[PDB]
């Protein structure tokens, strides 16, 4: 997250870190046994880390649970990033409390102008590299589809939305991928892609979760 603020420990209780020896992507806990992330975060050998603030220090609220199954969306296209969504089943159920909690799936899609919360452990610089150890947060609005398509001609599908600031300076970034965009207490987006980070006229692009609720629910019910 570029241009954000330190969230505070366990203030984003649905945020998870995906670990394969190191943090490589975010995700969101949607019930005691399932996480949603970006398909472009797929790899084998995932450990899901819940209850994290500092990802390099054991602070006492963590739960570390291995994945038993991963399911990339049937229509994910790695060249265009259309359908950039993946489900991960945990080997055992997490213990839910105030500091580790699920986030609700949306019943309706959010409109442009809605303010959302984006979070992650990704790069904090637009030029160069500095990775934080504690969770960072950013409040940002959903942008109109017209502004999104004007910023990225030929690249925005109906399964994507833009959020952020056209003036630059505030955005998600590498290492935030897979993490949540929460608006009015519902998971509306997944950190997916963008051109650089925090550049003028290049806002972040997010997977539009409301298009996937039926697939998520049916997949969880049968796996
Ligand atoms: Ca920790």
């Amino acid at each position: 997250i570029v241009g954000g603020y330190t969230c505070g420990a366990n203030t984003v209780p649905y945020q998870v870190s995906l670990n394969s020896g190191y943090h490589f992507c975010g995700g969101s806990l949607i019930n005691s046994q399932w996480v949603v992330s970006a398909a472009h975060c797929y790899k084998s050998g995932i450990q899901v880390r819940l209850g994290e603030d500092n990802i390099n220090v054991v602070e006492g609220n963590e739960q570390f649970i291995s994945a038993s199954k991963s399911i990339v969306h049937p229509s994910y296209n790695s060249n265009t990033l259309n359908n950039d969504i993946m489900l991960i089943k945990l080997k055992s159920a997490a213990s839910l409390n105030s500091r580790v909690a699920s986030i609700s799936l949306p019943t309706s899609c959010a409109s442009a102008g809605t303010q959302c919360l984006i979070s992650g452990w990704g790069n904090t610089k637009s030029s160069g590299t500095s990775y934080p150890d504690v969770l960072k947060c950013l409040k940002a609005p959903i942008l109109s589809d017209s502004s999104c398509k004007s910023a990225y001609p030929g690249q925005i599908t109906s399964n994507m939305f833009c959020a952020g600031y056209l003036e630059g300076g505030k955005d998600s970034c590498q290492g935030d991928s897979g993490g949540p965009v929460v608006c009015s207490g519902k998971l509306q987006g997944i950190v997916s892609w963008g051109s650089g980070c925090a550049q003028k006229n290049k806002p972040g692009v997010y997977t539009k979760v409301c298009n996937y609720v039926s697939w998520i629910k049916q997949t969880i019910a049968s796996n």
